[PDB]
């Protein structure tokens, strides 16, 4: 009973009906099995909490939680009250409830309540009745959990739900000592890892808090996350975690970038990667030949929407479809959140090296700087070729997901090879914005 | 008479679909606009496989909305963009176009348009030999497409030469535009977008150069508001750095804005407000984004009751986007030269308190201090305008600003925290690979 998926938890546009059934089509046909319903800023999942569902918004969500049924997904609703819940208020108890049951009666059995992103001050009435907001959080959680009779899979999500929120550290926290003691056994708890962000989760990090909320976690894993930089997009793979974590947890779910159709490679290495040690106990996945098999698959998806010119005539702009070399490219330029995939991190490298050699043009090391000059046009060259053949694709909802990312580096490309081209001789200049001056400024 | 104002939906990347059309037909109606030019660089059938004809789902949804913008009185005009492929000498080409207008023609359209930007200079073999050069290509089946349909009221051409820095050797000499003005028939229109792709400002000189070459008065399509080509940029300022003295001397100005719908609230508006300044000293910019400003507040309380105690958590949500809050968010995302005030003065005083930093570790201390306090309380007026934002009940709205609005935020907040650490791990390598190669290039 592992619960393996895709957590629908970031800031912004939340995904559309249409896009939510695809998502249970591909996590199906992938074999993974649960989807957590919790867009933050789906006004009545969070800001509006208190708000039940229009007639209208009740028959999208019941349809909604029909089709996760019909491709055998688990459909887990999630509500975020945190921001202005008075936990004393059986008033405010019985509104939250109130919420739940609705949802109960669209067809929904699985259920959490959420507690992340909120400041950790209490209102004074709930002071003089409960001793910390930990003991709060587990109150009505508990009171909640209760009144949906003990459903089998109910989450929690801590206030502290990482090794760097935790205060003074995880395995001493009053707060996360509260929910594992207080907090019922038939109860979940989400945590990310040892960050927000984390590049590992080793398996020593899982003993640690295990041990303090007394159960395994489930990870909310934000690896492929993407809402917190406007600039970037993560393709590369499932990356930084043991298959040996598989038995010491109850699930992943994975968070992944906010534009849909970008999340192809996210899930479906997370899948090769639940699937390579499905039933371990206390070499299984290598994460490049995953990046590799989940790419083959999607190429497949760009020919899909969703004249022979003369031997002297201008040739057909349109004639040469994606490869599997550009989405290759792509991935390597659009990796991970501490890496860059191989070419990006040689073609970084390469740059830095011309520049910092570029004063030997003004004798024996000359061939030496040409010929990587060279050698790093048609790298850059490349970056175009890839956009262009792109822009070509007959799948235009994947091109339009992607399309501001890949113009992006296209043009910062160009801009780069046109600056090497210049060393070998010898409009929008304020890039980035207001946000961009003010960043030039910090460190780095 | 006969001036074409409004909007050209121009710009690279994701189009605008029908619905926000159709939307945007009652908004240049309500302000006294008058054109549609549809152009969208990435919509498939307008220039990749500009060949194609519309498949009968496609049609349908075309005839709808042409239908939609004779309903709002605005001129619907059709572009095609068949440059990156065509060869201009072979009849089952010219033909080809022919076909696809028609098609057009018979959903309801009347005006149109032959766009030959952003492609290269260089012709093929076959075309080298029928024709002299590059415009004489242009113009030979621009001046063909016009005849077969008719000689339409309205009909433009687009320039691979289209501002004054992209005209070899320079605009008044070059042997391009000599030949776009002399060959072109006098019918048709030429599109123009000043100095510049992105103009600062166009100056009455600069169109009086352009006017005596082309041999006509030009449209101008004003990239002033368009954000495609920076994805961190959205442009909220007003209407700038154009006289009301060019309206006499053009045939039109339309204006290709931010590709994300709802942010083009306060560029179509102030547009609006400077062409009836001096339809037939009279426009102000900062006057007109105000007007703009406070009009657009109404919208973010619209779709698209407990009462907390003395001493109970008070609600989240209760305080909603203010007209100060706008006027903030705007400075901030101004215009493609300029800042706003309040983003040009935070900025100042950001700078100001780190080059002076080393002063903490005796009189001007309390000079750091008191300034130090001033600029904490203005990130602080940031973050509450995003706060608000995230609270409003125009979702569709908030949709479109969202990633540049918690960018801001997040950065303010990050500059805040570092002034205060000035006195007394995750997201530090911002931008991705993309910003790597920025940071090495010589700005
Ligand atoms: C335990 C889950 N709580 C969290 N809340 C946030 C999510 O909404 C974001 O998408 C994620 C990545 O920016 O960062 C935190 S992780
Ligand atoms: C009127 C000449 N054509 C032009 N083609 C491009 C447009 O598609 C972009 O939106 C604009 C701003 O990046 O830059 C040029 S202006």
């Amino acid at each position: 009973r592992f619960l393996c998926g895709v957590v629908e938890g970031f800031y912004g546009r939340p995904w559309v009906m249409e896009q939510r059934k695809e998502l249970f089509r591909r996590l199906q046909k992938w074999e993974l099995n649960t989807y957590l319903y919790a867009p933050k800023d789906d006004y009545k999942h969070r800001m509006f909490w208190r708000e039940m569902y229009s007639v209208e918004e009740a028959e999208q969500l019941m349809t909604l939680i029909s089709a996760a049924r019909e491709y055998e997904i688990e459909f887990i609703y999630a509500i975020s009250p945190g921001l202005d819940i008075t936990f004393s208020n059986p008033k405010e108890v019985s509104t939250l409830k109130r919420k739940l049951d609705q949802v109960s009666q669209f067809g929904c059995r699985s259920f959490a309540l959420l507690f992340d992103d909120i400041d950790h001050n209490m209102c004074a009435a709930d002071k003089e009745v409960f001793s910390s907001f930990a003991h709060a959080q587990v109150s009505i959680t508990n009171e909640i959990y209760q009144y949906l009779g003990e459903p089998e899979t109910f989450l929690f999500c801590p206030t502290e739900y990482c090794g760097t929120f935790c205060y003074p550290n995880v395995s001493q926290s009053p707060y996360l000592r509260t929910v594992g003691e207080k907090l019922l056994p038939g109860i979940e708890v989400l945590w990310t890892g040892p960050k927000v962000v984390s590049k590992e989760i080793p398996v020593e990090s899982i003993e640690e808090v295990s041990k303090i909320i007394k159960r395994a976690p489930v990870i909310w894993d934000n690896i492929h996350a993407n809402d917190y930089d406007q600039k970037r997009l993560f393709l590369g793979p499932y990356k930084g975690r043991s298959t040996e974590l598989i038995p010491r947890l109850k699930g992943v779910l994975t968070n992944p970038n906010c534009e849909f159709e970008a999340n192809y490679v996210a899930i479906h290495t997370l899948a090769t990667w639940y699937k390579s040690n499905m039933n371990g106990v206390r070499v299984l996945y290598s994460p490049q030949m995953a990046l590799k098999l989940a790419l083959t698959e999607w190429l497949q998806e760009f020919g899909v929407p969703h004249f022979v010119p003369g031997p002297n005539e201008k040739p057909l702009y349109t004639a040469e479809p994606v490869t599997l070399e550009d989405l290759q490219l792509l991935a390597d330029l659009f990796y991970l959140p501490y890496e860059h995939g191989p070419k990006g991190a040689q073609m970084l490298r390469e740059f830095q090296w011309l520049r910092a050699n570029s004063s030997v043009v003004s004798s024996e090391k000359i061939e030496e700087w040409r010929s990587r000059a060279a050698k790093f046009e048609e790298m850059c060259g490349l970056v175009m070729g890839m956009f262009t053949r792109l822009s070509n694709c007959a799948n235009r909802t994947i091109l339009y997901d992607m399309y501001s990312y890949v113009w992006d580096i296209k043009s910062i490309m160009s801009m780069v090879k046109s600056f090497v081209q210049w060393l070998g001789c010898r409009p929008w200049a304020f890039r980035g914005g207001l946000a961009g001056e003010f960043q030039r400024l910090l460190p780095i």
